[PDB]
């Protein structure tokens, strides 16, 4: 399992899921959120992140997402948007593996959704527990990938 060898099992997975409180299911479209709100919300998984100590013992890269770029990426796919498709980045990992076969075997769980792209590339693994939970991504990349990544990074920023 590359995500139980990275610290990654369901116990962790879901301990660090954030229960929204927003009342909404994640299926509905951005049209049906109060902006007003889901930003709080975001300053709020801000406060948690900055706080969790499951995250330091972790051998993992990870981002949380700043109100400033949720409000950016919500605006910018307002109004038909399915809710957990834009904010399915909440919490993210980056990791890189040796191969890609055994990534797209998490296909086949239960809670776990895999997005291939192998300008950019790599393999993208969404856990979310229910439909008013934030999923957690995972970015998974081979050195090919990773370093043509990080290229494309200086030639275009
Ligand atoms: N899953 C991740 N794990 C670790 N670092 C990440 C992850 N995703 C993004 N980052 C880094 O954090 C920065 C900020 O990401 P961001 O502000 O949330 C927009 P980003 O996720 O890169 O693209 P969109 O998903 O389209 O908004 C990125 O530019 C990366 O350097
Ligand atoms: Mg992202």
């Amino acid at each position: 399992y590359i995500l139980d060898k990275i610290g990654l099992n369901i116990e962790i997975l879901e301990s660090l899921s954030y229960e929204s409180k927003l009342g909404m299911s994640f299926k509905r479209t951005l049209s049906h959120f109060n902006k007003e709100e889901v930003l709080k919300e975001i300053e709020l998984i801000n406060n948690w992140y900055f706080s969790l100590e499951i995250i330091d013992d972790l051998p993992l890269d990870s981002r949380i997402k700043s109100v400033s770029s949720a409000k950016m990426k919500f605006e910018r796919y307002y109004p038909n948007a399915t809710y957990n498709r834009v904010f399915n980045d909440i919490l993210g990992f980056r990791v890189i593996c040796k191969s890609y076969d055994e990534v797209l075997e998490l296909e086949k769980e239960d809670k776990i959704r895999v997005v291939d792209m192998s300008g950019f590339r790599g393999i993208h693994v969404y856990y979310q527990r229910d439909n008013h939970h934030y999923p957690i991504e995972i970015q998974f990349n081979t050195y090919y990938d990773r370093q043509l990544n990080d290229w494309l990074h200086d030639k275009f920023y």
